């Protein structure tokens, strides 16, 4: 299926390559570039409506860009020093900073959105929500077999609303 | 299907975002960063599509006649909460009988490695023998998408092959423009 392949590719082609190196990048930030410490783990936003905006402070003013984590580079598929950039956000609650974390959307969910827009994709809008849930479920299943990746990320699946409160609820468990 | 979604995602999530900005990056390289005495880096991203789904990280390892020259200047863009998400691409010299025969931006379509990995992992529910058919479907879907996106189709070339000289495969495509 479409979402089954997308989740396997998101893991093989991305998470598997950044998650084993993430702890060291956060530790390095907290020691030399950082206010309280940035939390560990990549917080992955999984909007089931497949709406992936480019700016997070636009989705919620209580999510404020703080800094970029130091870049990871690696030779990848003929791309010498392929760069992996990730962003740190402050999470506000009633004007106070309530958490700090590395946050981003799972970009393959935007593929489901675009395929439901384009006739040639042969993918209906009526099948999109089921595919979004299957993408999240497959990703959860893969991570359950990859400890080095599972402990370095948190999956934030939601249907619409306060995005910062959704992230904070997950953050307040570690 | 798996390869149908992978090709749509490779386009939506990557090619659609880099191909409209590629010509300017190559022009900028040729004008300010290219060794003054060398010929211009060719236009277009040359995308390697090995139907065996073998995606090595080092190209000079796959063929010594493919030699790393330089990185193209980076493209940055705010993407899905990643402020200044970086797109890096590499320039290669293609040698023929010890001489330079071509210079181009070259890389493998990384979703083909997903097909390889899925054919290995039992939880992926992807049989080992399904690889080739899925790799061909990935290439055919990518060709179909690009045929509807002129701003992308003119900025890339698809190099699909079954094994051998990888440099000769690239040169054959290069020698048409
Ligand atoms: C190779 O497969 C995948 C690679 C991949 C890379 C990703 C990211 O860098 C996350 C941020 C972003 O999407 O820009 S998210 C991501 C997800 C992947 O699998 C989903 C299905 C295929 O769709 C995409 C293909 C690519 S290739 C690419 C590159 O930067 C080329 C170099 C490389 O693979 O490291 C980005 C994508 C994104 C895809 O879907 C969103």
């Amino acid at each position: 299926s479409v979402a089954h392949g997308l989740a396997w590719s998101y893991y093989i082609g991305y998470l598997r390559l950044i998650l084993p190196e993430l702890q060291a990048r956060i530790r390095t930030y907290n020691q030399h570039y950082n206010r309280g410490a940035v939390s560990q783990r990549l917080y992955i936003l999984l909007p089931l409506d497949c709406g992936v905006p480019d700016n997070l402070s636009m989705a919620d003013p209580n999510i404020r860009f703080l800094d970029k984590l130091p870049q990871q580079t690696a030779d990848r598929a003929g791309i010498k020093d392929r760069v992996y950039s990730n962003s740190i956000y402050e999470l506000l609650e009633n004007g106070q900073r309530a958490g700090t974390c590395v946050l981003e959307y799972a970009t393959p969910l935007q593929t489901l959105f675009a395929m439901s827009q384009y006739s040639q994709a042969g993918f209906s809008r009526e099948d999109r929500l089921e595919q979004a849930k299957l993408f999240c479920q497959t990703l959860e299943d893969i991570l359950a077999d990859a400890p080095e990746s599972q402990n370095n990320c948190r999956l934030i699946a939601y249907q619409e609303f306060s995005l910062s409160q959704e992230v904070l609820r997950h953050l307040r468990q570690e």
